């Protein structure tokens, strides 16, 4: 590949679903076509994806610990909605009971 910028690759239960990526105007998340399987979230039925926002959905927002926002003051500190982006991206493997990997090299 060639940037950029950011994409995600996403996985739910075990299972490669989509990809999560953000560029310029904002927000984008897809569903892999050959994925028929229980939705990420009611927000993002099968049927509708692809999804694109200007600002980070609702739903991956909602994925990030309390603690690392409380963890912002001190103080204060941008938070931006890359810099959420960015904390999904580097993790990650282990803290949302769904998965993303970074799809680097890029
Ligand atoms: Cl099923
Ligand atoms: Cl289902
Ligand atoms: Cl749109
Ligand atoms: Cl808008
Ligand atoms: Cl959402």
């Amino acid at each position: 590949m060639r940037d950029l910028v950011r994409s995600g690759k996403v996985f739910l239960y075990g299972e490669f679903i989509g990809l999560l990526r953000e560029d310029h105007r904002g927000f984008h998340f897809s569903y892999n076509p050959d994925y028929q399987g229980i939705p990420l979230s009611l927000s993002f039925p099968i049927e509708q994806s692809p999804f694109h926002s200007d600002t980070l959905f609702p739903y991956f927002a909602s994925l990030v610990p309390e603690g690392w926002l409380k963890h912002k003051y001190a103080l204060h500190q941008r938070i931006d909605e890359s810099d959420m982006f960015r904390f999904l991206l580097n993790n990650g493997e282990n803290m949302l009971g769904a998965v993303q990997i970074q799809e680097e090299k890029q």
